[PDB]
């Protein structure tokens, strides 16, 4: 019993983290087979970042200008290309610790684990989500660029996120592993501002299902609603619109607890309009939206890897 | 920038988790060198747990009654003893993945990472703390007994916690790695009730320091206080008494932000008496007490392992 913000075990990913230096700049890379992936801005000065021209900055560089360090030992770079906003450095050795893996582009509302790294060494693991405005609310100091977000299915690690930028807001932006940013962000130091951070409604409903499974039941109400009425009240609180696919995804949680999905929405409606009245739900005083419906099923049943 | 509940990378500990079976019961063990550690209740039936006599239950068992499985392959048990509430099974192979390690008994207020496991396989990693009443608020289903809590210092893993019991409250209890429970709990299914869960005051102050470092500054006040006055108000809210050693431990955070420790207490005093007024601090609406002062320093500076 009990419910915690839980991240995947990071062992499979620890053994893929390297340090990449290009002259004055150092960040982290992902070494999978004989390729090392890292943010293309490794090749910039701090001055270069107000208006960099990456194709021109790259002509100065040769295979040997990139120093890749895997723990203690150096890897030899034999080839380098730029793909969108990531650099792919071809090394001579395949990583002996390469797990089974996939590159996936996730969608807003999905969650993943971040292995935070500095100079190729893992510092910590935490769970976060792709906000609807395509930022993530992470924990990233300078030198952490190149840390990756991942999901593990049994034996296969699905890489979905590489860290690249911190917005002046203190929130973060990055790419998938083919180098395309999530959302409208770019790897330049300019006036980029994130949009409205709305709350991920399906995830909140998932987390309320987790609550009644685990004891907290005071918020269960005597009301029901419809999707259209609920969504009226959800727009006023900057909550994602709830859709019929979200309803289906919550079916298994609905089935396990005997609480129809629309009844739980009516419970959620009243928490938005009346507040928490100083009470708690799973030890929080605000509504948590960083568990997906699959996270709840997994943690409440014992799924391993 | 940003601040997250962060757990240590679990790689060093993943490679030590095994499955232990004793007839009908299966749980997890910790394989360090040529010893496997696990809760002694592996040897009980479900009926045995209302009133077990462990020394008598153990006479029935022989070296070969314990089945230890390390991923796929079986380990051969050549010796077994009971130490307080843990069993130590002597196997013929040393673990080739044994890291540098220590057994430590932590004190209330200290934090650590849990690697949750079922049938010897890691399911997830999260951070928690030893509450002042000597429980932990974990995430543990049946079969998770034997999961361990640990802290990593650079290369050395300090093991501090093994999971054993879930109280009827839904909170959890366990032992250090020499088998002694934290607090007054026992490995029997009886009416054991946890005491008042007080809030860890030094940890809250640490987390407010983390806030001003990261932007949230609305709660900074115009007042100061003294230890005795603050502790008067802390007792009424079931907050641990703040001591002069706690003041010293917070010195480095005091030095970095220019905010004297007692000024931050006066800020905390007003949050207890006036509430949050619907505002947030680092994205929470209640005060968080599961970061120690050393956690804050570490996450805000980039300490790796
Ligand atoms: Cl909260």
């Amino acid at each position: 019993s009990g419910f915690r913000k839980m991240a995947f075990p990071s062992g499979k990913v620890e053994g893929c983290m390297v340090q990449v230096t290009c002259g004055t700049t150092t960040l982290n890379g992902l070494w999978l087979d004989d390729v090392v992936y890292c943010p293309r801005h490794v090749i910039c000065t701090s001055e270069d970042m107000l208006n960099p021209n990456y194709e021109d900055l790259l002509i100065r560089k040769s295979n040997h200008n990139f120093l890749v360090q895997a723990g203690n030992v150096q890897l030899r770079v034999i080839g380098h290309s730029m793909q969108n906003c990531v650099l792919k450095l071809k090394v001579d050795t395949a990583n002996p610790k390469t797990p089974k893996y996939k590159f996936v582009r996730i969608q807003p509302g999905q969650t993943f684990s971040v292995l935070a790294c500095y100079n190729g060494s893992p510092s910590g693991v935490y769970q976060c989500a792709m906000r609807p405005n395509f930022t993530i609310k992470g924990s990233f100091l300078n030198g952490s660029c190149g840390s990756v977000g991942f999901n593990i299915d049994y034996d296969c690690v699905s890489f979905c996120y590489m860290h690249h930028m911190e917005l002046p807001t203190g929130v973060h932006a990055g790419t998938d592993l083919e180098g395309n940013f999530y959302g409208p962000f770019v790897d330049r130091q300019t006036a980029q501002a994130a949009g409205t951070d709305t709350t991920i409604t399906v995830n909140v409903l998932a987390w309320l299902y987790a609550a009644v499974i685990n004891g907290d039941r005071w918020f269960l109400n005597r009301f029901t609603t419809t999707l259209n009425d609920f969504n009226l009240v959800a727009m006023k609180y900057n909550y994602e619109p709830l859709t019929q696919d979200h309803v289906d995804i919550l079916g298994p949680l609905s089935a396990q607890t005997g609480i129809a999905v629309l009844d739980m929405c009516a419970s959620l409606k009243e928490l938005l309009q009346n507040g928490m009245n100083g009470r708690t739900i799973l030890g929080a005083a605000l509504l948590e939206d960083e568990f997906t419906p699959f996270d709840v099923v997994r943690q409440c049943s014992g799924v391993t890897f």
